[PDB]
């Protein structure tokens, strides 16, 4: 069973989760200002969930959870670059109920049973995504803009890596097993691990080692 690659990726994906988590959690510790603070508390929550999600699909071995664990992290990673711009709830909660629909609108793709219909709403889910990558990119940019040069820097740096890898699993989704089927399980589960591991812990080293977090 451990030898299986499917397996290997679950347990990979843990460990990074957990490992992340913790070094979060260590690097948390001993910042007293109020604004870094709340970036620490939404960064360490988000690979912790996933944790418990990796977690608990090994102990099953299913991807249900992976849908799941989306549909809770996506939310809290578009508010740490909400609170970054310190955008306005008007544009969060939008931002928020596009989210709702994309990853909902994903799992009923991936739920039915009726071929050609499972890109119909793989359409609608990635029209979703494009409109939150489209208030990222080309909003939030210019609030980042009018704001402290470090705050700045580092949201086009996050902003980047977040349309880059955000952008992937559209991708990923369609030639997999849910949608036309090309690569196998195996290989993707992989893609997806990689690109949780990246979107997660990767933009949270990214956010977390920069001043851009601090009140000034």
């Amino acid at each position: 069973i451990t030898g299986r690659p499917e397996w290997i990726w679950l347990a990979l994906g843990t460990a990074l989760m957990g490992l992340g988590t913790l070094y979060f959690l260590v690097k948390g510790m001993g910042v007293s200002d109020p604004d870094a603070k709340k970036f620490y508390a939404i960064t360490t929550l988000v690979p912790a969930i996933a944790f418990t999600m990796y977690l608990s699909m090994l102990l099953g071995y299913i991807y249900w959870a992976r849908y799941a664990s989306w549909l809770f992290t996506t939310p809290l990673l578009l508010l740490d670059l909400a609170l970054l711009v310190d955008a306005d709830q008007g544009t969060i909660l939008a931002l928020v109920g596009a989210d709702g629909i994309m990853i909902g609108t994903g799992l009923v793709g991936a739920l039915t049973k009726v071929y050609s219909y499972r890109f119909v709403w793989w359409a609608i889910s990635t029209a979703a995504m494009l409109y939150i990558l489209y208030v990222l990119f080309f909003g939030f940019t210019s609030k980042a803009e009018s704001m402290r040069p470090e705050v700045a820097s580092t949201f086009k740096v996050l902003r980047n890596v977040t349309v880059v890898l955000w952008s992937a699993y559209p991708v990923v989704w369609l030639i997999g097993s849910e949608g036309a089927g090309i690569v196998p399980l195996n290989i993707e589960t992989l893609l997806f691990m990689v690109l949780d591991v990246s979107a997660k812990v990767g933009f949270g080293l990214i956010l977390l080692r920069s001043r851009a977090i601090f009140g000034e």
